[PDB]
Parts: structure tokens; sequence; C-alpha cells
């Protein structure tokens, strides 16, 4: 009877939330005619970033599915559930269509080109089966196609060009209303069909996908809880923080040092899985201040609002570029003659065995927890590339894409290229941006951060903790820390590396004479904010 | 002959643009009511009581500007009439010659102008003259702001913003005045003589003001008047545009430039050569159509600067004692040292032996304008950060030699800077150190060698701390301390200890801080002083 009436699918990939979910609303729009809802997620070997993934992000993802499932049950008195499958989407959806007739398959759009093949196969399937393929934009602030269209059919390569494009377009859509689940119908599937199509009964663990709690030697430290429920708690906290900050005259972040000793309050992973709607984030910041805004005069939330648009910028840049995550064949990235892969240096970098305390601390925190402050992401990225080992950013990106809790394909690639390959931004070759030691004394004066993530430095006194090599032979003995034994010797000479790298970047500028269009800082001031530079 | 005429009486508001009083005066043109443009040197109007050569010249420049514009727009028919004498007496005598239907003025909100204005109000009642007053010297009607804040002025800049956020945007500038078809009066030549109507604009010397500023030849770098004001606004708008395009918003991003071109409109704003509403709205309209929600846009800081001016003007409105410590409820009573006339005079003359202080005080005498950071420096040095003398001596000297010198803005800043005992950041010799400050503000001593000529030959390594030259170096560079350049008049190290202690005692004797004019928070201090995040 109900199986004859039919159903709509809301297919989660990203967009892992019930709030501001226009695809979900569309799936629910046929309630009146008794048409059921089938909420589903499919472990694909790909979807939601599961191809190149580590334990920390796997756990975060599983947390977010568990959250959706929980909310589903709670609001339907147990009738509704998240159906989690493992297998190929086209195969799964064709079989499900047989069991109960699918009126619509509804998705939140995934604008990155690495999702095009997956989605075309479902679009193609929907044609053959006469299913309505409903695709709604809500992972990004605006319809990236609209932005690209308004910018002459190509993507803005510069943050400021990006703002100039959306200023023409106007404010982004507000979040949609909440979904009404109380009166939804859900399907009972045949238990033998469920066995056959690999419908999980309990949500799988990371180990089931052959992903274990060991990140290159480090015991995974789980400081975040994935999911829409947490995402909304974190939003509240951040809105309060913004309010206090404004009240106390703090506008731009340059008015306070980056704080790397901070609690795990970041919503970056939540934004990447859509546990938090970026439109809800944008608009609740806007509504919090706009009332108290007086003309063109500074109001609250200005910077945080711009942060969201940085996300928008990189996502949008990627849309029509399958080569976004590499240098060769990528026409928005400069061709820079990086050194040949040196696996020894690459592993040392990956492991936090470089011999520069701050780099090592950042990399080890990365492996353990899967999240770094923007400023530490700059520092290890700069060190790996232009300001250091002169290794291609592509090695850095593949490492980040695995061990970060966020690791948005487009955003991670974008920041990597922006930082490493903007040859014509000469500030970026300066040592105030390069020097990991001076930056350590600024970010971590007392060695608190360094001693935490580089525990062999624990007894080295504050005087030497940033520069353990300056200890004498005797001192290294006294503090149980021998350079080349207990803690690695610096794997490269930074001063000569910087001299060599500048020359090479200047030589590259000379051969182009004129800068081709590439992903780059809008201007020098933008670089200064972006690296949180100390006036100087 | 009972035709009638309206007076537009300039005191401040020295401009034809955005002049609702002028517009009101012109509004009867169709009934053939003439216009009589009037300025009166009455001993005090437009800050002419305690005035030096430089500002008198700026003022005369602005009067000349109005007169030239009046002539150019009427083929010589319209003239600015400038009298010397007492306003009530002058308007009474004028009214006998030609019936006055209205006397129109831009409001002067400072209490120091209440006696003058009430005397004309009273005269208008008696003579059946309509006394018309318009708000256009300030952004909002200061009375409204005060009513909105519980009947008392906001003592804090943030409290002030909070108060105007409730009221909404300030009025836009008015349309331009249409003078071409206007009528003017020809008075009786004898009446003109007996009433001391000038034929040519007076010079400062007519008022016993001479081009010598405490031994300093007056250097006129500024041109008074609306015409010049409108040009400077255009230049400034282009600056804001380029500043926004290159990413600069808060300007903790750029060092203060103390040796910049004479581009400030501070004096023009004080005299009303430039409408503050035109400034506000020109900035706003430049960026609002490219602002997206709550995101940063252009002109944020400059707009705020206009608000600081509003903040201080408003605060003074109902406080005749704004310019002094005793009897002044919004100023903490601080036990300043009794006057030391030698030290005060050394401060005025730039004979303190600290190059930056001396440089700034001499620039002040010669040119009558200083960068905000230099005003801060010489102000904390006189009081609190140095000599421990009352800000009152600082104010009276500023009110004389500055090109701007708004009674309320000047007093308000002097108090904010000198007497905010509870902002401990202001205690730190690190924001009171003129040597460290000079090395940051003027690394090559370019500014110092200009206004302190005797240091001209001192190498860069020594120009900020000349006393560090050996006997031989002092001789070689023609700068003997105590001889060519005075010895430091005070030991700052010991002074800072002494001063911090006194301020601490003050804070400790008041268990709870009374309401007083003060910074809103530490971050505000940081921007106000242009501090290096250190
Ligand atoms: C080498 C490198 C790789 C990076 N990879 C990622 C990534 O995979 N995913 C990711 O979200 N960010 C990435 N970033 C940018 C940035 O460091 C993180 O977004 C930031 O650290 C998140 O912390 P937060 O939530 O407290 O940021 P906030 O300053 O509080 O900003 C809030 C949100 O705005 C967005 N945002 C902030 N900065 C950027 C930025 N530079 N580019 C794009 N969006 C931004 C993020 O969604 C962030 O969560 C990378 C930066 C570098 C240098
Ligand atoms: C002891 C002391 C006395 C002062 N006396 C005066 C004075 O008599 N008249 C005066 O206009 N300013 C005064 N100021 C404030 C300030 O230094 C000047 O307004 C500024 O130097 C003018 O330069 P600018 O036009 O380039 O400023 P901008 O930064 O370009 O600001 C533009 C306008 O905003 C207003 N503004 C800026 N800062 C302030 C401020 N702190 N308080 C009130 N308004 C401000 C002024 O009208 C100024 O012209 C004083 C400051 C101190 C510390
Ligand atoms: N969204
Ligand atoms: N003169
Ligand atoms: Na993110």
């Amino acid at each position: 009877a109900m199986a004859t009436r039919g159903a709509n699918v809301i297919w989660f990939r990203h967009g892992l939330r019930l709030h501001d979910n226009p695809a979900l609303l569309a799936a629910l729009a046929d309630k009146d005619q008794g048409i059921a809802l089938i909420p589903v997620f499919i472990f694909d070997g790909e979807s939601a970033g599961t191809k190149n993934v580590g334990y920390n992000r796997m756990r975060f993802l599983l947390d977010s599915l568990q959250d959706i499932d929980d909310q589903l049950q709670a609001a339907t008195d147990g009738r509704g559930r998240l159906l989690v499958f493992e297998g190929e989407p086209a195969y799964i959806f064709r079989r499900l269509h047989e069991q109960v007739r699918l009126h619509r398959i509804c998705i939140e759009q995934d604008c990155e080109p690495i999702w095009n093949e997956r989605d075309e196969s479902i679009r193609s399937l929907c044609r053959e089966l006469n299913i309505d393929f409903v695709e709604k934009v809500s992972h990004t602030l605006w319809d990236p196609q609209l932005v690209i269209e308004t910018n002459g059919g190509i993507p803005p390569l510069t943050y400021q060009m990006f703002l100039h494009t959306v200023q023409i377009i106007g404010l982004p859509p507000r979040p949609t209303a909440d979904a009404r689940l109380e009166d939804a119908t859900f399907v009972e599937l045949d238990p033998e069909f469920c066995r056959s199509l690999k419908l999980f009964e309990q949500l799988p663990t990371p180990e089931h996908f052959n992903v274990y709690g060991d990140n290159m030697g480090f015991l995974a430290k789980i400081n975040w809880r994935g999911g829409e429920t947490q995402a909304l708690l974190l939003l509240d906290e951040r809105l309060k923080v913004e309010q206090h900050a404004f009240e106390r005259g703090f506008y731009l972040p340059n008015q306070a040092l980056p704080n790397i000793h901070d609690s795990p309050k970041s919503m970056s992973a939540h934004l990447r899985f859509g546990c938090l709607s970026v439109r809800r984030f944008y608009w609740s910041v806007h509504d919090l201040f706009k009332n108290v805004q007086l003309g063109v005069q500074m109001t609250g939330g200005a910077h945080i609002t711009g942060q969201l648009i940085w996300r928008e910028y990189f996502y949008t840049m990627s849309v029509n570029n399958p080569n976004y995550d590499r240098m060769e064949g990528n026409d928005i990235c400069l061709s820079i003659p990086w050194a040949k892969p040196n696996e020894n240096l690459l592993q040392s970098w990956r492991l936090g065995q470089t011999g520069f305390p701050l780099i090592d601390g950042a990399m080890r925190q990365l492996l353990a927890e899967g999240w770094l402050h923007h400023t530490l992401r700059n520092t290890v990225a700069t060190f790996l590339t232009r300001g250091g080992l002169w290794q291609s950013w592509e090695h850095g990106l593949q490492h980040f894409l695995k061990y970060l809790l966020d690791a948005d394909w487009s955003v991670c690639a974008g920041n990597w290229m922006w930082v490493s390959s903007s040859a014509f931004e000469r500030l970026l070759d300066s040592s105030l941006v390069t020097c990991p030691v001076a930056l350590a004394k600024r970010l971590d004066p007392d060695g608190t951060y360094i001693k935490q993530y580089v525990p062999e430095l624990m007894n080295v006194p504050k005087e030497f903790v940033h520069e353990p090599w300056r200890m004498s032979a005797e001192q290294q003995e006294q503090y149980e820390c021998l350079i080349g034994v207990h803690y690695p010797e610096r794997i490269i000479d930074l001063s000569m590396a910087v001299k060599r790298n500048m020359l090479a970047m200047k030589s590259l500028r000379n051969s182009l004479i004129t800068p081709p269009p590439h992903c780059r800082p809008s201007n020098e001031e933008e670089v200064r904010q972006f690296f949180w530079l100390a006036d100087v």
C-alpha cells in the first residue's frame, strides 16, 4: 500500500544537517499525498571525502551521521531513520526504486568537479527511471555558477575580485525554514533486500573501512564532536564571543596575537560537512549587528563574515577546474620549478622531525588531532614550499587532505596554491613570513605549545626551547636533549634556502615578464592580515 | 521704506553650502525680501578672544572667501557686511534703517555662546523679528542626543555611538543656496561709518594681532575658506578611495605621518568652511553602494573621526565649566603641581630639551597645526606623563595658537588624555617616552631637524638623544647641550615614578570611579594614541 504510494530520497553526502536543507524540504513537499521520505547516506569510497581519509576525519563524519540518525528518531517517535549503505549509488538507487517507487531524489549540490562523475551517473539514472533529480544549492553562500557567470564566465582569482563580483549580485539567500518531520512517512524495506544491498544495522566504525586510530605513529586524539547538534552549540558560543569582541572595540584580528593554545572551538570541520549551514552562520552574524550598524561605520562581525567568503572564494574557483589540485594542466596556478620529490625531507616534514620546534609541533598536532590554527598552516606550508624545502605544494595538499578534520578539496588546494605559488607577491618571500623561530617566540613565548607537542624538549629551559641548537654540548647533556639524538638536527639551512628560493622566485618572475592570471593575494595588506603579521 | 530684509549672520558656519540658515534667510525672495549677509567682530565670535596671528588669518581668509563668492554669484550686487561692535547694538541700528523680518543663524551649541545668542533672542522678541536658528555645525542636534541618553551627555565615545545608533543617521546636507536672483540692501554711507562697517576686510594687526608667535615668524601653510575646504574634501575622498582599494581600514596598519602635507580640514570644520554633514555623507555615498551586509567597507575610520568631534561638542553643551577642573563635574579633580612659570614657558617655547616635544611645540607656534599623535605627546608630557602641571595651562596655550581650537574639542581632548586616572595604560612611560616615540615617528630625525634647527648637524645616531654626544662630538656638530640646545628640563624616569604614584593614590582615594570623560576601553586608547602593538 505505502510501497505502492512511493517515496522521495534525501541523499546526504555533504549537507549533514536537518536545518537549512532545501533538498530535504523538497523531499518532504509531497507529504500530503502520502509520499514517504527515505533519508540516505552511501559509503562510496568517495563521498564526503572518504577516498583519502584518516581516523580523525572518519570519526568526525561518523559522528555527524549518528547525529542525523538520532534527530530523525527523536522527531518521529522512532519511525524515521538514516539508511546507511555501502556500495555504488547508481546500483543502490536502481534496486531501491524496485522496492518502492522513487518520485524524487533530492541532493544538496556539490560544486567541486570531483563530484561531477558521481552526480552525472545519478542524473543519467533518473532519466532512465523517470525519477525527478532535485538539486538544491545550500553548501555555499551563493550559486557559484551565478558568481562565475556574473564575472564574465570565469572565476575570480583574487579575494577582492570575488567581493566585487558578489557586491554586484547582492546578499546571499537566507537559511530556509526548519523541516517538519512530525507527520512524515518512512518505508519498511524487505529485510532480505536490506541484507543484500548492504544496509548497515549499526553505524560502522572507522576500522570497518580499514581506518585505524593510528596516524603515522601517533595515537589519535579526538577533541572534536562532529554533527549538527554540536555545530549549533559552537555557533552560539562564537556569536557571544563576537558580541564581547565588538563591545571591547576589537574589529580586525591584528589587534590580538593568534592564539594557538586555544580550545577546540572552530567550526571548520562542521562547515566542511555541512553540519552547520554557512548561510545560517552568515545571517545570524549579520542580524546580530546590522540593527546597531550606523551607515558605513564599523560594526561587529565584519571579519568573521569575510572569513566565510574566503571559503566561498576557493570553492567557487574550483568549479570548472578538474586540475585544481595539481600544478600541471592547471591554468590558474603558476608553473614553478619545484625540486624533485625528496622522500626523506617529505617524511621528516610529515612526521614533525624537521628540527625546527614550531614546525615539528604543528605537524605532530596535525597527526594527533587533525586541526591547526590558520597561522600554523601558513608556517608549515611556507616551510614545505617557497620559504623552505622548495618541495611542491602538491605533497603538502595530499598530506593535509588525509589528516585534517576539514580538508575541503577546493579550500585546501586553494590555500596551498595561494600561499606557495604567488610568485609576484614579494612580501611572501620575506623572512618575517618565513622564519619559524621568530614566529615561535611570538606565538608561544614560554614554550607551552612546543613542549606539549614536542615532548623531548620538555626539560629545555625557555631560553633555548625555540632554538635548541644554540645549547652547548654540556647544556644538551644537562637537559637530556642531544641534537641529532633526542631531537633531530635541522633538516635544512633556512638562511641559504631563503636566499636560494628568493633568487628562484625572482628568476621565475623574470621569465614571465608579465603575470598571467593566477590564484593570488589581492594586495600586500591582504597578505598581512592573511598571515597575521606583526606591524613591521 | 518698509520692504524688509533677512539677516544671515555668520559666526561659525562660514560657507554657502549646506546652510539651512542661509536657505531660510533666502526663502522670502519671492516677496522681495532682501538678504543681508553679516559677520561681526564682537570680541569673541568665531573664537576671536584668545587668538593668535595664524588663526586670525585663517578666519579672515574664510570671510574673504564668502565675500568673493557672494560677489561672483550676483555680478557684484551681493556683499558680505562685516562690522566691529556689539551684535545687539548693531542689529538694533540696522533695523532702524531697514526692517528686519528674520535674523538667521547656524546654532552655536557651546555654552560660551549662550549669553551672546540670548541677547539677540531677547532683541528679536522686542522688535518683532523672527529669530531663526538651524542645526548644521554638528551632525545631529546635540540636544536630541542628550535627551536620548537620559538627559546627560555621554562621557564615553562608545556610549556616544550607542546613543546615536538609537537616533539613526544624521541629516543629509541641504541643497545649495540660490543667490543669483537675490536682492541686497544699500545702506546710508553715514550709517555705515557710525556703525563701523568695514570697507576692506581688516587685517589681523587691526585687532592688535601680529605675525610673531612667541618669537616665531608666522608660517602660513593653510588657506582658510569654503573654496579651499571643498578642494581638500575632494582630495581626501580620493585618498579614502585608494586606501580602501589597497586594503587599509583601521589604520593601526600605517604609521602616523607627522611630516605630511597640509591636507587636514580640522580648521575648516571648526569654522564651518566645510559642512560636517557634507563630509559625512560624501564618505558614506562613496562606499555604501558597494558595502555588503555587515562586511567592512571604505571610510569606516574617517566617519568615526567625525563622531569624535560630535562626542566632545555634545559633552560641553550644558557645562559652562567644561574648560576647567574645579566645578567641572565630568573631570576628576587631580592634584596637579602648582604653576611653575619657568617650566610652563619652557614647554610653550619648545625649550624642554626633548627633541620631539620641542619640535612639535615650535611647529605649533609657527604653523598652528599638529598631528594628533604630537598633540598627545606634548599633552601627556605637560601633565601626568611629565611635568605634572594642570591641563588648563595646556588648553589656554592650545586655544590661542591652534588653527582649529574648538573650545569643546580642545578642552575635551585635554581632559580625556590627561585626567583619565583609571586607564593605567596611559600611565606607562612607554606611551609617555618622547625619545622612543621620536625614533618611531621620526626615525631619521627629518621632522626634528626642521622645527629644531640647532640640531641640524647632529648625526642620525644622536639626533633623538643629543645629550649622548661626548664633549668632542657636541663641539664637532655645533650643538653644546645647555648652550645651543637646552638640557632636559626634567628627569623623566624619576618623574614617571613620582607621577604613577600620585595617580595610584588618586585612584585609591576614590574607592569607586565617578562619572568622568574617559576612554571607553583599552583598545580605544590604543587607537587614539596610535600605539605600536609592541
Ligand atoms: C595550507 C592551508 C590549508 C588549508 N586548508 C583548509 C581546509 O582544508 N579547509 C578549511 O576550511 N580551511 C583551510 N585553510 C584555511 C584556514 O586556516 C582554516 O579555515 C582556519 O584555520 C579555520 O579555523 P577557524 O574556524 O577558527 O577560522 P575562522 O577565522 O574563525 O573563520 C571561520 C571560517 O571561515 C572559513 N575560513 C577562514 N579562513 C579561511 C581561508 N583562509 N580559506 C577558506 N576559508 C576560510 C573557514 O570555514 C572557517 O571555519 C587552510 C589554510 C592553509 C594555509
Ligand atoms: C590635546 C589635544 C587637543 C586637541 N584639540 C583639538 C581641537 O582644538 N580641534 C580639533 O578639531 N581637534 C583637536 N584634537 C584632536 C585631533 O588631534 C585633531 O582633530 C586632528 O589632529 C586633526 O587632524 P586631521 O584632520 O588630519 O584628523 P583626521 O583623523 O583626518 O580626522 C578628521 C576630523 O575628525 C575630527 N577628529 C579627529 N580626531 C578627533 C579627536 N580626537 N577629537 C575630536 N575630533 C576629532 C576632526 O574634526 C578632524 O579634522 C586635539 C587632540 C588633543 C590630544
Ligand atoms: N547554507
Ligand atoms: N599681515
Ligand atoms: Na571550513
